[PDB]
């Protein structure tokens, strides 16, 4: 039970100072308690609390956010459909990516390819593209049109294979799954730049360079899911430019408003923009609260804060290096096999031994603990099975990292004992 | 800046439910402000909105209490998970309140980010309640043609807008659709009651083809908002309750539009003595002040899905929505709307019923529609009636009224706060708008 929260810190009812290294839920990228946000939300609910997002008319809070996103991501992205959540964004992407192919006269290109252990929402669509299997479990989920493939989890799958060749491989597991559905039946492949909720699953640097080749030889679209990775998480404003990707569609959410408002949307490449506006008809997809003005206001201010105050540029050039390098330092711990991270996200692997390397029978019970001990030691840290992870706000300081490591290293040293 | 705002809107901003292209030339209507039942666009024109914007602004605009609680809840923590939370979190209230104003048997509620998201969950858990009752073959949900139940890939499969399916093979497994009770557009002569029984017994018709063992549930909006204001012969709903019993299936009444006073009563279920098993609500749950929706869960299905099956809501939006319901009950907004102004508006809408171009004038509560027709007593429909309403809208907006065209059906759903003097404005504004459209053809 928390009373207050400011910057990167939380305080519970007993005074308990807690460093939220989890940005709450991957989103609070400015940190808690930048009142600049509640003022503009208070003040925009005044003029217009709500008006329709385009059915007849538009409204300014949304046009402004639209420019800003056209601006942090101008490149080939200069258009944004809005929506009420990040899962609701992927529903949009799935339907319009099928509309794109329809208008080019290929209604058979309607299969989108995801990956096992991807997360792409909670809706019926979004849970079907995601490969958690715990959201598929209700019977019929992978709705027709969805196929899934290999995740590039170098550590949990093939800990020995040359990381470079393991990347190159598991990238061709896409070129595999194409010649057996049929290129002409595939509309697109969809990935998170870095799988977040599935573990901080970082591809070998070989993976993405491959997957781009594969969407060239073949006539299919790329859908990079920047919902967690977006707005500084990878040091860069978006993962697509850490991984030199030129997506066709991007769902975004969460850090769009640093979690302070229900809001998401899909950016649209100038490629798939062209086909939808011209040579196109009515787009009967749409959604009340799409560019809801209050959230658009809050989100506009949120991005406005981030570039004006230079929050992400510091995070990526000043602090991301420091965090990643200190994280690897826990790599030399008896309980830690691999230490991963790009930018402002990272993960530790909980393992029984290092030199002969044996998993736990049920690694979840260990990680499920080790987090509950980080909180009890003043640090929030998600557990995915036996993987521990952090996704801090981008306003962390070079001192708040020394805090986070030293608190993590205590939490690890403590976890070892209760087993031994 | 208009000239400039409109530039940017086409330049990058995208635009739910719109050609994208036939409106980048013509420019967008940019609305800056709003208070009461009025909006103001960039040219400062006052517009009377009898559409609650999009059926939601049941409070009427510019209600200060809502921004004050939103400013205040942003001060506490966003999200409310299990390990830590905001003391006295808004989500807890709202479920107590939402339980109080809901046909009794609904005493559990699950929150979600929209009304479409809500209908997905309901699709998920309706099959999940049958699984746990050992009938996993019970998976078919049944909507009606021209119904609207959301815009997620689930919602668009569930809604009988045939314009969203044909673009591909979208209506996903497990979804069938049936006749709508549009007495005017299907059987304008048939006895209004007989059509209701016939379009309702068309449900016992489908199940006799599919197999009772396949249908999981039935779903309708008490009245279909969108597709028109397609109000059922008073015979209809008493049938569907019968058909839904002897057949062992769940009822999903969709109260997103029809919910929170829109039909004079708090909900449509109330007005039609329906006892939904699942209720998606999300338009006027916060009177549009903030994105949020959810599902009510009848005590029946709530015991199977919550209990020995313990598996499977933004806090700031929960607060706003909680206070919106508060205001509406304390200040009797919905009680008056249904007893003072609803009978009143329901009379004078029927007046426009006999302008030279009106065949039917339909209405319940603070919702209602009329039908646009070529000749009245000779009875004729328009060739491409959509082109017609397209005009009557632009003339209603320029005559200062937001009045909505679904094909050839003109609709209004003003805030519940409309005053008896404000209907005269809306009636006269519409009446002028009507004689304006009559000339542009005749
Ligand atoms: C990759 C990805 N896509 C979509 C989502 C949708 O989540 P939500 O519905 O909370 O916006 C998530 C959120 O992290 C995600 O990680
Ligand atoms: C019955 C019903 N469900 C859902 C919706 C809309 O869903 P959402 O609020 O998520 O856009 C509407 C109208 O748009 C509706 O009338």
């Amino acid at each position: 039970i928390i009373t207050r929260a400011e910057g990167c810190y939380l305080w519970d009812s007993d005074g308990n100072q807690i460093l939220d290294g989890m940005a709450g839920l991957w989103c609070v990228n400015i940190g808690y308690g930048r009142k600049e946000l509640a003022e503009v939300a208070y003040r925009q609910m005044q003029e217009l609390p709500y008006y329709n997002n385009f059915f007849q008319c538009s409204h300014p809070p949304a046009i402004e956010l639209s420019r800003l996103l056209s601006e942090v991501t101008p490149k080939h992205m200069n258009h944004v459909f809005f929506t009420g959540s990040g899962s609701d964004s992927n529903d949009t992407i799935l339907r319009m990516v099928r509309y794109y192919w329809k208008l080019l006269g290929k209604p058979y290109k309607k299969v989108v390819i995801s990956r096992e252990n991807a997360y792409h929402g909670s809706t019926v669509a979004g849970a079907s593209l995601s490969g958690m299997k715990a959201m598929h479990s209700h019977g019929d989920l992978p709705i027709p049109g969805i196929e899934h493939i290999e995740q590039p989890y170098h550590f949990g799958r093939a800990p020995d294979m040359d990381p470079a060749e393991f990347g190159r491989q598991a990238a061709q597991a896409l070129e595999r799954k194409i010649d057996e559905i049929g290129e002409c039946n595939v509309a697109a492949f969809i990935a998170e730049p870095i799988q977040g909720a599935g573990g901080v699953i970082i591809p070998p640097d070989s993976y993405w360079p491959e997957i781009k080749r594969i969407c060239a030889e073949r006539d299919i679209l790329l859908i990079v899911d920047e919902v967690i990775t977006g707005f500084g998480r990878l040091g860069t404003w978006f993962g697509s430019q850490y991984y030199d990707l030129q997506p066709d569609l991007m769902p975004i959410a969460k850090g769009l408003s640093s979690g302070y408002m229900p809001i998401g949307g899909v950016m649209v490449s100038d490629r798939v923009a062209k086909v939808v506006i011209e040579e196109g008809g009515e787009f009967f997809h749409g959604y009340t609260y799409s560019g809801h003005p209050v959230a658009a206001a809050v989100a506009a201010e949120n991005i406005r804060i981030m570039r004006d105050e230079g929050i992400i540029e510091r995070a990526g050039a000043e602090i991301a290096p420091y965090l990643q390098a200190r994280w690897r330092e826990l790599g030399e711990h008896p309980l830690v096999g691999e230490a991963r991270g790009v930018g402002m996200v990272a993960a530790l692997e909980l393992v029984k031994s290092k030199q002969p390397l044996e998993r736990f029978e049920e690694p979840g019970k260990v990680g499920s603990l080790c987090r509950d001990l980080s909180v009890k030691n003043g640090l929030v840290m998600r557990a995915v099975g036996g993987t521990m992870i952090i996704s801090p706000p981008l306003v962390l300081s070079r001192e708040q990292v020394d805090e986070l490591i030293d608190k993590a290293r205590r939490t690890l040293d403590e976890t070892h004992k209760a087993i031994g």
